[PDB]
DNA sequence: ATCAATATCCACCTGCAGATTCTACCAAAAGTGTATTTGGAAACTGCTCCATCAAAAGGCATGTTCAGCTGGTTCAGCTGAACATGCCTTTTGATGGAGCAGTTTCCAAATACACTTTTGGTAGAATCTGCAGGTGGATATTGAT
């Protein structure tokens, strides 16, 4: 609610339309028309439970209301809004096959990839069916950590918990399984801009930014960018110019274009990693500057706010601080996972034992 | 309330197998030296193990009913303690005679050192099979009436 200087709204769109004022301009008093609608999101619309805890969520890019969720027990769910047919499940071993890594298939929506504690990399469907197996450790207590895909370049990628990164295409051809790191890998993602540098995070204090075509010769990596403590994730921002980095004790940064290894700046925030919980994954808002996280009190870190609370905290990219703070009773677990959809009108996150969704306000007549 | 009557304890005494100590003989304990091998400081490395302390399933802390134990009481019948009284085995010394423990000695044969050759046991990859779990059906079990 708590907003800066800003006015003028109707003014800045009819100055668009005659040409004076420039659209980032607009751009940016939408973006704060948009926290401050997020404000009456206060109403939680729906709540989801099924077995064994969420570990991985993912939206149906191309359909709003739809939903793709795993759990820590190889539980898949899939799930619509507004349907009420009984949502799709499929379950698993549900003890130590936990999926970790899931995004969805921009060809056939109703597959999806995904990496397992089995040892697994598979691509399936939503039916049952295993389409195929990408990868495979051979020797349990040795699994899969990340994933992603990218359909402009036809790429697969995926890593593990030793410190390898495995790439293929979408009918095979492996040429990859190079060594990256020397420890657990969190995180992976392309770029969405171009098609051929790539980002990793891992335990080992440091995140890497990788040529996937020019590299091959065994940690001749093109960037490598150092922290304080481990990272639980790296994501990409849909534009491609400002790199999110997520810390395991209390940080974000964001980094350039501009000198991949000095920061632009740090966001402090409090998301504190923890065993039994799920690991925590900041998030952008596609089409603006915002970040979107939950939050995991620490007694010891220094809060700006004096409320303290297990909330989910919003903030703006380019300047570092708050804008928005979603909260609501009957949902007092913590959202590990939290993404907004690729649509741009709802928001799922994932607590313990629970999915939830966030869609705003109906009105009265 | 006392008294009759057993058994034991406390004090003194005298004489003896065991205690002790003194004495002669000695293989074992300390000296001395060389030869050979060993804990322990330093480094390395890679398995295993404690710090952290959300959130739900399900086990436990509580509270209730009432049904079988326990633990008091009673008492009739059976028994071990006490004891007499007698008497057969055990003791214990003594002796006398045969076997065995140990003590020596010699010696073929049982056995350790050590060189060298092969190979059963181990371990990591590769394949299989059957206990777990599941599901359903037919029998057994159990308590109110």
């Amino acid at each position: 609610q708590i907003l800066p200087p800003c006015r003028s709204i109707v003014r800045t769109l009819h100055q668009h339309k005659l040409g004076r004022a420039s659209w980032p301009s607009v751009q940016q008093g939408l973006q704060q028309s948009f926290l401050h609608t997020l404000d009456s999101y206060r109403i939680l619309q729906k709540a989801a439970p099924f077995d064994r805890r969420a570990t991985s969520l993912a939206w149906h890019p191309t359909h709003p209301s739809t939903v793709a969720v795993g759990s820590k027990g190889g539980d898949i769910m899939l799930w619509n809004f507004g349907i009420k047919d009984k949502p799709t499940f499929i379950k698993g071993i549900g003890a130590g096959g936990s999926i970790t890594g899931l995004k969805f298939n921009p060809l056939n929506t109703n597959q999806f990839y995904a990496s397992s504690m089995e040892g697994t990399t598979r691509l399936q469907d939503f039916k049952g069916n295993i389409l195929r197996v990408f990868a495979s450790s051979d020797t349990i207590n040795i699994w899969f950590c990340s994933l992603d895909v990218s359909a402009s370049s036809r790429m697969v990628v995926t890593g593990d918990n030793v410190g390898n990164v495995i790439l293929l295409n979408m009918d095979g051809k492996e040429l990859w399984n190079l060594r990256m790191h020397k420890k657990k890998v969190t995180h992976v993602a392309l770029n969405p801009c171009c098609d051929w540098f790539l980002a990793t995070a891992s335990v080992d204090q440091t995140v890497k930014i990788w040529d996937l075509r020019q590299v091959r010769g065994k940690a001749s990596f093109l960037y490598s960018l150092p922290h304080r403590h481990p990272v639980n994730a790296a994501c990409f921002s849909p534009d491609g110019a400002r790199l999110l980095t997520t810390d395991q004790k209390s940080e974000i940064r964001v980094y350039s274009a501009s000198q991949w290894d000095c920061p632009l700046g740090l966001i402090p925030h409090p998301h504190r990693h923890f065993q039994h919980l799920t690991p925590i994954k900041a998030a952008w808002h596609p089409r603006y500057n915002l970040i979107v996280v939950g939050r995991y009190p620490d007694p010891n870190f220094k809060s700006c706010t004096p409320y303290e609370l297990r909330t989910i905290d919003v903030f703006d990219g380019n300047s570092g601080k708050m804008m928005c703070q979603l909260y609501d009773p009957e949902s007092s677990g913590i959202s590990s996972l939290n993404e907004f959809n690729p649509m741009g009108d709802t928001l799922a996150s994932a607590m313990g034992y629970h999915i939830l969704i966030w869609s705003q306000e109906e009105a009265r007549t």
